[PDB]
Formats: C-alpha cells, sequence, structure tokens
C-alpha cells in the first residue's frame, strides 16, 4: 500500500517527475521501452535469493509513490534511488545480461536529464 497522492504537484513535484518521466520512458532503437523490467521488483516469496544478494530494494513504483506523496525535498534524493536501483541491478545480474546492459544505459538517461534540468 503506497502514501495517497497530493491534491496538487508541487514545482519541486513537476521537476522531479520530468526525471522520472525521462527514464521511464526511454526507449532503444527497436523501441523497447527498457524500463520495464525496472517497474516493480518481484516479491521476497517470488525472488527471495534477490533480496539477500542486495542491501536495499528499489523499484520505480517504490520512487513514483514516493515522489507523488511529495516527500523527496530535493531532486538529488531521488536520483540517488534511480542510482541505487540500476546498481542493484548490476550486482545481482551478469554484465552479460539484458537488464545489467539497460541500467547502464538508463543510469545515463538519469544523470544527463538531471544535468540538462
Amino acid at each position: 500500500i503506497s502514501p495517497k497522492k497530493s491534491k496538487y504537484m508541487t514545482p519541486m513535484q513537476q521537476k522531479l517527475n520530468e526525471v522520472y518521466e525521462a527514464v521511464k520512458n526511454y526507449t532503444d532503437k527497436r523501441g523497447r521501452r527498457l524500463s520495464a523490467i525496472f517497474l516493480r521488483l518481484p516479491s521476497r516469496s517470488e525472488l527471495p535469493d534477490y533480496y539477500l544478494t542486495i542491501k536495499k530494494p528499489m523499484d520505480m513504483e517504490k520512487i513514483r509513490s514516493h515522489m507523488m506523496a511529495n516527500k523527496y525535498q530535493d531532486i538529488d534524493s531521488m536520483v540517488e534511488d534511480f542510482v541505487m536501483m540500476f546498481n542493484n541491478a548490476c550486482t545481482y545480474n551478469e554484465p552479460e545480461s539484458l537488464i545489467y546492459k539497460d541500467a547502464l544505459v538508463l543510469h545515463k538517461v538519469l544523470l544527463e536529464t538531471r544535468r540538462d534540468l
């Protein structure tokens, strides 16, 4: 159960949402939306080994709900959560894996987007 969304979006929320959407909406040459696998982690019952391999689980739905509850006090705090999520993907998965490679690309999209705001 996620925190209740706020009525209007603060300016900070709008700025954060611009970053969130840039990462969510990014597509490769073949139009594949790289974010799909990062939207929601499987549960502990579904992927138990994962949760003992990384220190702090993160997915985009967690970030989104925190963002929509007006809980992020600045851009860097959300960027940190995206970095942790991509770092976690590169920890658990092999460098030869698609998920790992997509994590490197979206990490770049993330930092470029912040840079350009």
